[PDB]
């Protein structure tokens, strides 16, 4: 038990919430000095409204150096000379959004949702017969993987491939050198091919836009950098929510029963697992003037990590209750997505994800056990995921 702000590890993912509770209960504008590091100090943000305000308001709370409380993140990870959309601001932000946004619609969702339940079957079915097993490894890893492919226009054909790619920049984001350089290789042959066989993904969408026409080195690589921006942002996240409401769901039988009676009641439970197991449970923004919130004033030019993972937890936005799974709380406002101008593109492919992945729970494992102590959780202090969840069916 620890009730200190200090930032995740694999050791402190199962349980952050009551030092979440101790910082919007006592100090909602928090101010970290790293006795280490004092020079790196920074603030974070735990209850709903400020964390809500915060994300929308881009123009004080800029995303251009960066994303985590580290100082040289953009060195560190080399991207400082043109940042990835997630690290862009209005108005750089806004032109390549709209075009990529083509290819983020409901008939994308709705393309590849048959792909998805015929995955989640064959897997759970073979989980089923085997009394249990690895979900982890056998479902919710190689699942958002396969989504991710299709938003990017990759042919079915090249996914076990795109698996493998995948898997190492997952690994290394939470050096994968081979995997970024096969990949950077790929797309590259991709672009050229949807000159002139465009499909109605987000990279056909930017070629035929003209992003990289006419010997537009930058344009290309903007294409390029938004592949890893997608694999980055789609996989790690996905197999949180679903690894991460495998014990939410398994310790309350009563919440399950709701749905087992109801399947159409789904699609809220979904918007609840959401809240509560926030894959992303925070990002950092840097203020661009002083901002007084309270009675605290952050300075222009710190790191501020918005803590969505507490805004969501937050008992002035959803009551007293919640810390609790309640499936028809048909709770508002989550920021599991955050909120704003860079709302999470992949929005409709995690719920739909999250949606088939619980019907079919439901329907084909529906007396099953999981071991809460014993899930491992990935490293990495800003995505709470897990690496393995032991699962048993009957
Ligand atoms: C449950 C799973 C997911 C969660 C929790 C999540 C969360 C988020 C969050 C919080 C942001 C905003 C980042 C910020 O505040 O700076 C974001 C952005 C983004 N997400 Fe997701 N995401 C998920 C799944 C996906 C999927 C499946 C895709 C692709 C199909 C995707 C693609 C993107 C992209 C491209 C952005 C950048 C948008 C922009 O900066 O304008 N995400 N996501």
């Amino acid at each position: 038990m620890s009730h200190e702000f200090q930032l995740a590890t694999a050791e402190t993912w199962p349980n952050p919430w009551p030092m979440y509770r101790a910082l919007r209960d006592h100090d909602p504008v928090h101010h970290v000095v790293p006795p280490q590091r004092p020079e790196y100090d920074y603030y974070v943000l735990s209850r709903h409204a400020d964390v809500w305000s915060a994300a929308r308001d881009h123009q004080t709370f800029s995303s251009a150096q960066g994303l985590t409380v580290n100082y040289g993140e953009l060195e560190m990870i080399g991207l400082h000379d043109t940042p990835p959309m997630v690290m862009q601001d209005p108005p750089v932000h806004t032109e390549f959004r709209k075009l990529v946004s083509r290819g983020f619609t409901p008939r994308q969702v709705e393309t590849v949702e048959p792909t998805v339940r015929k995955f989640v079957v064959e897997r759970l079915e073979k989980l089923r017969a085997n009394g249990g097993g690895d979900i982890v490894t056998e479902l919710f890893k190689p699942l958002p993987s396969m989504v991710v492919a299709h938003y990017l226009g990759v042919p079915e054909e090249d996914w076990t491939q795109f698996d493998g790619w995948t898997q190492a920049i997952v690994a290394a984001n939470a050096g994968a050198l081979d995997a970024v350089g096969s990949m950077m290789a790929y797309f590259t042959g991709l672009i050229e091919r949807r000159r002139t066989e465009p499909a109605d993904d987000a990279i056909s969408h930017l070629v035929a836009a003209g992003v990289g026409a006419d010997g537009d080195t930058a344009g290309t690589l903007s294409i390029l950098a938004f592949t890893f921006t997608m694999v980055t942002a789609g996989n790690d996240t996905v197999t949180g929510m679903l690894g991460g409401s495998m014990p939410l769901l398994h310790r309350r039988p009563d919440q399950r029963r709701l749905l087992l009676d109801d399947p159409e009641g789904i699609p809220d439970a979904v918007e609840e697992l959401l809240r509560l197991t926030s894959p992303v449970q925070g990002l950092a923004r840097t203020t661009t003037r002083d901002v007084t919130i309270g009675d605290t004033t952050i300075p222009a030019g710190r790191r501020v990590l918005l803590l969505y993972g507490s805004a969501n937890r937050d008992e002035r936005q959803y009551g007293p209750d919640a810390a609790e799974l309640d499936v028809t709380r048909c709770p508002r406002n989550i920021l599991t997505f955050s909120h704003g101008a860079h709302h999470c593109l992949g929005a409709a492919a995690a719920r739909m994800q999250c949606r088939v992945a619980l019907t079919e729970l439901l329907a084909r494992c529906p007396d099953f056990e999981v071991a809460e102590s014993r899930i491992v959780w990935s490293g990495g202090s800003y995505v709470r995921r897990p690496l393995s969840v032991p699962f048993r069916v009957t």
